[PDB]
Parts: structure tokens; sequence; C-alpha cells
């Protein structure tokens, strides 16, 4: 039989599914605590939508539990079985009091229902309610594309949480979503539409998390990052959550230990906010993928705020951090999910006993081009393609990762016509963003909007452009879309675009293992979807 079943990231066994082993490290007991987690979350959800349903409140430290279980279950987020298995409890034990509060319990899910408190019982029921418990490959299929979905909805909507906004409608959803993935009585057409409004709340959710972003720290703003490195202890801080990045910089004034970002925490230094501390420092190394090598070579402790984390080496393990839902058996943690006060004095005292970082690299790189920064120089833009000088904008936003095959990303930027700007965010960046690509009127020709929440600001802009030439259809501005993807974020941000009407996305370097026959039809009938060749052979193709 199979010891596990995970197929939710791109680098899944064979673009199949990963049976023995998760080729990120996730071990079957670590995957099947996950499956329970999901399981339970999605009980929790029937229960609060039934709650909303009755005229009943549902408090706010609900919605807080069910954005945490799912973040905890992206890739490379949390390894750490002791956590997963208290999340667990921790969810019987409030659907339980929950269902308690309901008039009428009837048509309650096995989900709303089940409960264990022993790690040995949730092992057992793991293996009856994961994703091959669905039979029919289509229902199958949509179930977990829309779930996978909703986790990269419940980051973004955690991150805004932390920052001090949430709305009713969102979590709502969310919940309302979860639930419905498992009832049986809904039609393939059902679980269609369910994919699309999923993405459109994927837009809601990104809006929230942009606007708590700008609102807290200011609009992002062009700036120039050094990629090199100082001679003072530091702290490496890694992931998405600008919000432990301003405690960290509070408690390390006047310490004598500096701070770097890392990976998705590079868009930090585009706020106005964080520009005000001097010993903000550098971005040191590359995408998540590199970290075995990078954060060996930063010598100071990490701080891991999100995803991803890879399974440490015994040479750095000592110092890693974890926060937020991050976690690994063994590494320190920080606790705190909800943007609360959080010690630092540990990790600084720490980094006052390590080296200073070794160098990688010298220079620098150019970002903050999200959309209020661009609508800025929108006239520019647009008398840029007007005249040609800009002939086409390309998207090449997503995530980065291990494969070999990525080099078509690096390759593709590097033979793109010179009359041709490259749009940004996520960390997919980091195959183009240390070529020296130029510039075309003095815009340059990588534009760097941010994290991939950040893909907002991308749709935002081309919505604007649509606006300005007077166009029906968004699909009539010059912009191709090459997208690279590896977990569940550029899951929502995919459907979010789809959502939003945007047809000819070009998916790689794989096409999702999740997506059966009847389902990828689908999207490429109604939304002309594709993969990648050769750099050389698109180059010509996509054009
Ligand atoms: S998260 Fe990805 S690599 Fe890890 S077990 Fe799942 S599909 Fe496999
Ligand atoms: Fe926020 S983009 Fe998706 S892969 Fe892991 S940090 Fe990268």
């Amino acid at each position: 039989s199979n010891a596990m079943f995970c197929y939710q990231c791109q680098e899944t066994v064979g673009n199949k599914g990963c049976t023995q082993v998760g080729v990120c490290g996730k071990k079957p007991e670590t995957a099947a605590l996950q499956d329970a987690l999901i399981y339970v979350t999605k009980g929790l959800g029937q229960i609060a939508t039934r709650l909303r349903a009755e005229g009943k409140a549902v408090d706010h430290r609900i919605d807080r539990l069910v954005t945490g279980n799912l973040f905890a279950t992206i890739t490379n987020a949390n390894f750490d079985d002791d956590i997963l298995a208290e999340r667990v409890r921790m969810t019987c034990a409030a659907k339980k009091e929950l269902a308690a509060s309901l008039t009428d319990k009837s048509g309650l899910s096995d989900a709303a229902l089940w409960e264990a408190s022993e790690k040995s019982a949730m092992l057992a029921k793991a293996g009856t309610v994961g994703v091959m418990a669905t039979t029919d490959d289509d229902v199958r299929s949509l179930r977990w594309l829309i779930t996978f979905g909703l986790k990269g909805m419940a980051a973004y909507a955690k991150h805004a949480d932390v920052l001090g906004k949430h709305e009713n409608s969102l979590d709502a959803f969310m919940q309302e979503a979860l639930a419905k993935t498992l009832d049986d009585s809904l039609s393939v057409a059902d679980l269609v539409a369910l994919t699309l409004e999923t993405g459109k709340f994927g837009v809601s959710a990104m809006a929230l998390l942009d606007a708590a972003n700008t609102g807290t720290y200011g609009h992002p703003e062009i700036t120039k990052v050094n990629i090199g490195v100082g001679s003072n202890p530091g702290i490496l801080i890694s992931g998405h959550d600008l919000r432990d990045l301003e405690m960290l910089l509070k408690q390390t004034e006047g310490t004598g230990v500096d701070v770097y970002t890392h990976s998705e925490m590079l868009p930090a230094h585009y706020y106005p906010a964080f520009k005000k501390y001097a010993h903000f420092k550098g971005n040191y190394g590359n995408a998540w993928w590199k970290q075995k090598e990078e954060f060996e070579s930063f010598n100071g402790p990490v701080l891991l705020t999100t995803n991803c984390l890879v399974p440490p080496k015994d040479s750095y393990k000592d110092r890693v951090y974890t926060t937020g839902i991050v976690g690994f058996t063994g590494c320190k943690h920080i606790p705190g999910e909800i943007g609360e006060h959080k010690d630092f004095s540990a990790i600084i005292a720490h980094a006052k006993t390590c080296p200073a970082p070794t160098e990688i690299e010298s220079g620098e790189i150019i970002g903050g081009f999200a959309h209020n920064q661009v609508l800025a120089l929108a006239d520019k833009v647009i008398d840029a393609v007007k005249s040609g000088a800009i002939k086409k904008f390309v998207v090449m936003a997503g995530c980065d990762g291990r494969a070999k095959s990525r080099s078509y990303y690096t390759d593709f930027a590097e033979g793109l016509p010179k009359d041709t700007v490259i749009l940004t965010a996520g960390c997919a960046k980091y195959r183009y963003n240390k070529l020296n690509l130029g510039d075309i009127g003095g815009i340059p020709r990588v534009l760097d909007a941010g994290q991939c929440n950040d893909s907002y600001s991308l749709a935002v802009i081309a919505l604007k452009l649509k606006e300005v030439f007077g166009l029906e259809d968004v699909n009539d501005l010059p912009i191709v879309y090459n997208i690279a993807w590896y977990e569940q974020k550029a899951v929502i941000v995919l459907l979010a675009l789809l959502s939003l009407g945007v047809k000819n996305i070009h998916l790689g370097p794989t096409l999702p293992a999740f997506l059966s026959p009847n389902v990828a039809k689908v999207l490429v009938e109604q939304f002309n979807i594709g993969g990648i060749t050769s750099p050389q052979d698109d180059l010509k193709a996509f054009f």
C-alpha cells in the first residue's frame, strides 16, 4: 500500500504523488497529521457556517484557528508532529464547543463530529480521509484544487490579521468553501463554480493584505538594495511577515547586530518605514531552495516567519529559529501568530556569538514597482507603449524551486528582445533579477512589485492599462504570462487571475499533478492555459 499520499506542490514524485516520503522531506506520519488536521478544519468550517445561518455569532478566534491550521499544512511550513497533533486536539475541542451551541445538529458530517486526543487514533483516521478518499477523478481534482487555493488565501488573510485587518465576508467564505469540499451532493459544475469563486475571494484576500502592508509601512517605492554584506554579526529574516521584521528591527536598535533579508523578505526594503533603521542591511542570497548552502554561509542566526523552510543541516540547525505557524522538531520557536509582542532577546544574544556573514556576491538590485509607484509612472509607461519603445510586457511572477528545468526561466529572460519589460513578484524573480538586462527609456527591464501577494499590484496595473487604452478585454493588452509555480500561494494567485478573465497563461515548469484530464480540458478550452517547452521555441511561439 502507500504510507502517504501528497501531491500539492510542483516537485511531487513523478508529477503524480509522493507515496513513501515527500521530496520536501515530509515524513509519512507528518503527512498523516496534516491530512487529519485538514479534515477536522473542514468539519469546523461546516459547524461555523451552520451557526452563521442560525443567526449565531462565531468569534474571530475561530477564524484564526482555521487560517493557522491551513497555513501550517502549506509546503515547507511545519514538519513538527507534536505541534501538528496539538492543533488537531485544539480543533476538535473548538468544534465540539461550537456544535453544542447549534440548535439543530442534523446533517453534520463525520468531519464535524469525529474527535481524537491520542496521536495513534489521529494517524489511523488520517489513513481514510486523505486525497484518495474521493474516488471520482474530477471531484477529487476540484476538491483539492479548491483546498490548495484556500490554503494560499488563508496565508494572505493571516498576514492581514497580524496587522489588524480582517473581513467577516472573507473568513465566512473560507469556512463555507471548506465545508463544501466534504459535501458529496455537489456536482462537477458546482465545484467548477466554487473554483472560480475561490479565485474571486483570492483577489479579496490579496487586496486586504495590500491595504494592511501599505497602510502600516507605506507604499513601496523605487529602491536600490545592497546584496553584499557588512562586518557586524547579523540575523537573517526569511519568509513573508513584515510585522515580525518591524519588531526585530526595533529590538536590534543599539545592539550592534545587523538585520538582513532572505528570499520573500526582499520586498521589505521597498517600504519607506523600514528605511529609517540604519542597521537594516541588504538582501542575502537567492530563493528558498538554496538555503542549505546560503544559511550555512550567512554564519549568524536565521528566523523563518513563514514557509519555505527546508529540513536543516546539522551545521546550522542550532541557529534556526521558527515563529508563527512554522515548525521543525529540534529547532527553537518564538511563540506568536497574531502579531503580538515577540521577544527576540535570545536570537540577538546568539547573533553576537557568531561570525559576520560570508559574502556571496556584491552590487545591488532595484525594485519597489508596486501599484502606487507604477500608477505614478503610468503616463510615461503608456507613452512608451504608444511609441513602440515597449513592445510587450512579460509577467514572470510566481515561485522558484529546485528543478534543473527552471534554467528555462533564466534563459527565457536573457533571450527576450530588448524592447520587452519583465513584471515580477514572488521568489520566481531570483532566476533573472541578477542578470544585466538594462532599461527602456529609463524604465528598468525587470520591474519587481514585491512578494507573491504583490501579484495583486500586477493585476491592478493591468486593469489600469485596460482602462486608459479603452479596451473591452484585458487580454488585448500587450502582455504575455509565463508564470512559475511551486506551492499553494501560487495556486491562489492563478485562480485569482482566472477569476479576473486572464487567458493564455503559460504555467511551469510542469502542470500540477492535481489537475485531472477533464479539469485540465476545461482550463485549456475556456482559459487557454498551456505549459513550457524550450526557451528558444517559446521565445518564438509565445509572441
Ligand atoms: S508538499 Fe510537495 S514534495 Fe512535500 S510531500 Fe507534498 S507533493 Fe511531495
Ligand atoms: Fe511568496 S513565493 Fe512560492 S516558493 Fe517558498 S518562499 Fe517562494
